[PDB]
């Protein structure tokens, strides 16, 4: 599924990640936008044979299992799979696990790089929330 961007916005809100740890709306849409386009079934192969899953991005050597990542943990305990829905629920439940063991969401190489520091207000802009 492709989201549009207030559609995105919407779901995240109702899925609490508006100021969750902190972090406004508008840093979550931002970093979807370049993570995966607002696309659910993105995925991305790593260097170390991981592969990032959905509209996060959600690595499979921490976070998730794809049953080809030797050595990897499980941190969220679902199958990679389901980060690929058109139901973000899972995806939202294993960022705010990710978001909240310390890093913050520098754990996005994405959101680093593209959306800290800028004026992410801009993202949830003209949305109905
Ligand atoms: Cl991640
Ligand atoms: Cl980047
Ligand atoms: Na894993």
């Amino acid at each position: 599924k492709v989201f549009g961007r207030c559609e995105l916005a919407a779901a995240m809100k109702r899925h609490g990640l508006d100021n969750y740890r902190g972090y406004s709306l508008g840093n979550w849409v931002c970093a979807a936008k370049f993570e995966s386009n607002f696309n659910t079934q993105a995925t991305n192969r790593n260097t170390d044979g991981s592969t990032d899953y959905g509209i996060l991005q959600i690595n499979s050597r921490w976070w998730c299992n794809d049953g080809r990542t030797p050595g990897s943990r499980n941190l969220c305990n679902i199958p990679c799979s389901a980060l690929l829905s058109s139901d973000i629920t899972a995806s939202v439940n294993c960022a705010k696990k990710i978001v909240s063991d310390g890093n913050g969401m520098n754990a996005w190489v994405a959101w680093r790089n593209r959306c800290k520091g800028t004026d992410v207000q801009a993202w949830i802009r003209g949305c109905r929330l």
